[PDB]
């Protein structure tokens, strides 16, 4: 159980951010395990995987993820010239986190059709500090909480779509919340 920051667990690249609202737990387990439980959270986003991350990186994961409110679970990661944030959402409960995001395209993979979005944030937090990005994003239509993820399928349909990305910084499998409850526990590998 540790406090927000980043590092190496187990072989395994992890990150857990917060905004400083309390009710959130989030543990390392063995190997690419970690469990976040909490309770009328802020804003937050955990999970293991890579630093950095590939392009072609076959993502494998299971778990059990339960929501009560916002929230997401999703392959995770940034890279830099571009700075994109991007996300393979796997599920997520209450609201989609691409509402509001402009809709480019689709793409079926690992057994699913994805939606696929892209949107421009200003002037809010980064790997490298407070900045303007755009964050890229490929949402799942069947929900699942266990699976794999051929993350070179996403980044091409992206790039068909005119979405390029960058040098890869880390890339990790991810659980968020928004000011609500929940709990989860989720392996990769």
């Amino acid at each position: 159980t540790i406090q927000p920051g980043t590092g190496y667990n187990n072989g395994y690249f992890y990150s857990y951010w917060n905004d400083g609202h309390g009710g959130v737990t989030y543990t390392n387990g063995p190997g690419g395990q970690f469990s976040v439980n909490w309770s009328n959270s802020g804003n937050f986003v955990g999970g293991k995987g890579w630093q950095p991350g590939t392009k072609n990186k076959v993502i494998n994961f299971s778990g059990s993820y339960n929501p009560n409110g916002n929230s997401y679970l999703s392959v995770y990661g940034w890279s830099r010239n571009p700075l994109i944030e991007y996300y393979i959402v796997e599920n997520f409960g209450t609201y989609n986190p691409s509402t509001g995001a402009t809709k480019l395209g689709e793409v079926t993979s690992d057994g699913s059709v994805y939606d696929i979005y892209r949107t421009q944030r200003v002037n809010q937090p980064s790997i490298i500090g407070t900045a303007t990005f755009y964050q890229y994003w490929s949402v799942r239509r069947n929900h699942r909480s266990s699976g794999s993820v051929n993350t070179a399928n996403h980044f091409n349909a992206w790039a068909q779509q005119g979405l390029t990305l960058g040098t890869m910084d880390y890339q990790i499998v991810a659980v968020e919340g928004y000011f609500s409850s929940g709990s989860a526990s989720i392996t990769v590998s």
